[PDB]
């Protein structure tokens, strides 16, 4: 902080105004200015097209646009509203790529069942029409002050209709659409970048959320995308106009004048700066030619939306501020879009360890998830209850989404726990016969500036998992300073995998023979060995499961939807082994240990 305000003192080769600062304290905060991560994810492999999502094509036809973003510190000060709003956020993300919102996915780790999150993230997802096709739930004392609230958005969108997330020529406009701005949120990004004991922990830094509202701005804005009126798109959220505006042609490397008067308020007696850094949702910004304005403006206002042109694209890159005819502030645009960035340590690994057990609660709870019809299936190829969902997009394609992560393996070795992760959700996409596409990831940490090694391990492991397995980073998010007065989460690295398959040849559940397929220990080397008999198995025909306790509760809940029910001697293992379970009419015929130890049937 007081580090950085040095540096923007020598930049600015003076003392900054008063919206000089609140300006930079909303870009250069780590949420939005990414410090410490940076030169991390420079590290890590990328594919497909990223632009606020990340897009992987799928038949050259379509391509998945997904996403992984959080809302932690949101969550722990309003479960309700934070949860809703980290949905509402992610699935504009999605949306701001031209692509249509078909899944929604969530992983949650809470010290107990908040309601309010789970009906928050239900009841958002519920107004707007996108199902929930997944998401991993657990339960530890551990964030019993900082629950994790990561959300995972998935959309389709045709090859030819991507949106870029910047400007590209100088004499186009930017307009923004949507909600009407309020001063909710303002300073959030500034929030969500420190303890949760700090000055800025108050009901003023929660976003609102109106799924009714964005439903529509979902329909507008692909109505927009349909008669190419986009040309380049970025959705608001944390920093509102300012930060929008200053991202798209700082990206392009051109500069922008914004009109803050021409920003429709909710409350007309707001200052220039607080309708700049105002974090109001269901708002679009989008970068146009000035002639097409006209339209935009039109699709809008008749889905019951406001907005009107708010900016210019300019080739000086300069980011001025106006307010009428009087000048609010004016910098250099690549100075805002740039946070000082900070050096990294190098993390060598050391011999897997004998990991112990530290559980995560069985709360099993469906209950819950019907009370507040929280459905987490309703239109797969397979049931969800098993892991992996897939979804259609042809009579023969398909894509998987698999959302894992192993905190409990992590908490008692960064580097290892977190890789171990990666790897496993490899095993859960290829139980389902799908190939292993790409990695959208979120890190969940403390204290970087305390414990820089912990971060350095996870992205290390991060980097060696995807070196190793091949599957590169489409895209991820960082949240960090997950901290409650010095106490600290586990590190708690999500990985979002997207695998691509042919739905006419995934395999369903039926009366057959059990078998545990594997090893009950770990071992990397050997990691390649299982990927490979489950490929073979799978290509036969057979139905995998792989669970990290072999079966589970919604397991055999799921089952019986088939009117099935398991006899089975599961096998003794270990914290992190190398195991799966599979379902078929003879035994399994590979390199790997094989053992009948049950049936399933009627
Ligand atoms: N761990 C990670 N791995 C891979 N890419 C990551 C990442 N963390 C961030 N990114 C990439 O950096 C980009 C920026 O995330 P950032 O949170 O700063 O902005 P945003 O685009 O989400 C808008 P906002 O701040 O308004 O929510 C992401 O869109 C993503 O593609
Ligand atoms: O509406 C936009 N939501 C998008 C967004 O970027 N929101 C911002 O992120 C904070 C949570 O970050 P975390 O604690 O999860 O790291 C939140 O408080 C918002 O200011
Ligand atoms: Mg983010
Ligand atoms: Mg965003």
């Amino acid at each position: 902080k007081l580090r950085y305000l040095n540096i923007l003192k020598e930049k600015l080769g003076r003392e900054p105004t008063f919206v000089e600062l609140q300006a930079f304290s909303v870009m250069w905060s780590e949420h939005c200015g990414y410090s410490h991560t940076k030169k991390y994810i420079r590290r890590l492999p990328k594919t497909g097209f990223e632009g606020n999502a990340g897009v992987v094509n799928l038949d050259d036809y379509y391509s998945v646009a997904f996403k992984i973003e959080s809302h932690n510190h949101p969550s722990a000060i309003e479960p309700y509203n934070g949860a809703a709003t980290g949905v509402g956020g992610i699935i504009r993300d999605v949306l701001a790529m031209g692509a249509r919102p078909t899944a929604i996915f969530d992983s949650l780790h809470m010290s107990r069942i908040i309601d309010g999150i789970i009906e928050g993230i239900a009841d958002y997802g519920n107004s707007i029409g996108v199902p929930t096709v997944g998401g991993e739930l657990r339960i530890s004392s551990l964030y019993a002050h900082n629950p994790l609230v990561n959300v995972l958005a998935a959309g389709v969108v045709r090859n030819d209709m991507l949106v870029d997330s910047k400007a590209s020529r100088p004499g186009q406009v930017i307009v923004i659409f949507g909600g009407a701005t309020g001063r909710d949120g303002i300073h959030g990004a500034s929030f969500a970048s420190e303890d949760l004991t700090g000055d800025k922990a108050t009901k003023l830094s929660i976003q609102v959320g109106d799924p009714f509202a964005e439903k529509m701005l979902i329909e507008a804005f692909l109505e927009m995308v349909e008669e190419g009126l986009v040309e380049g798109a970025q959705d608001l959220g944390a920093g509102g106009v300012l930060s929008a505006t200053s991202e798209l042609v700082a990206k392009g490397n051109l500069g922008a004048i914004v009109h803050l008067d021409r920003v429709p308020l909710r409350e007309p007696d707001m200052e220039p700066w607080e309708i700049l850094i105002s974090e109001s949702q269901e708002r679009m910004a989008v970068v146009t030619s000035p002639q097409k304005a006209s339209r935009i403006l039109e699709i809008a206002r008749k889905h019951l939306l406001f907005g009107d042109v708010v900016a210019e694209v300019i080739e000086e890159p300069v980011y001025r501020v106006m307010y009428r005819n009087d000048l609010v502030m004016e910098v250099p645009v690549q100075l805002l879009a740039n946070a000082p960035e900070e050096d990294i340590v190098e993390y060598t690994p050391g011999k897997i360890p004998e990991f112990k057990r530290v559980e995560f609660e069985e709360v099993n709870a469906r209950e819950v998830f019907e009370q507040y019809d929280h459905m987490v299936g309703t239109d797969t190829v397979v049931p969800p209850g098993f892991g992996a969902a897939v979804m259609r997009i042809k009579r023969d394609g398909g894509y998987s989404l698999v959302t894992h992560s192993r905190a409990d393996l992590a908490l008692q070795d960064t580097y290892w726990g977190t890789l171990i992760a990666v790897l496993e959700s490899v095993r859960k996409t290829l139980s389902v016969g799908a190939e292993p596409l790409a990695i959208t990831n979120c890190v969940n940490y403390g204290d970087p500036d305390v414990d820089p090694v912990g971060l350095s391990a996870m992205m290390t492991a991060l980097k060696n998992a995807c070196e190793f397995s091949g599957v590169p980073v489409a895209s991820g998010n960082a949240s960090l300073y997950n901290t409650y007065q010095g106490k600290p989460i586990p590190p708690t690295l999500v990985v979002g995998m997207l695998g691509k398959v042919n739905p006419q040849k995934v395999a369903k559940p039926k009366p057959s023979k059990v078998f545990a397929v594997g090893w009950n220990d770990f071992e990397l080397e050997r990691e390649k060995e299982l990927w490979r008999a489950i490929r073979k198995l799978s290509e036969e025909g057979a139905f995998i499961l792989s669970s990290s306790q072999l079966l589970t509760r919604t397991h055999v809940e799921t089952f019986r939807e088939y009117g099935l029910k398991i006899e089975v001697k599961l096998p003794e293992v270990r914290p992190a082994h190398q195991m799966v379970l599979v379902f078929s009419e003879r035994t399994p015929v590979v390199d790997v240990p094989v053992k009948e130890i049950g049936t399933l049937s009627r």
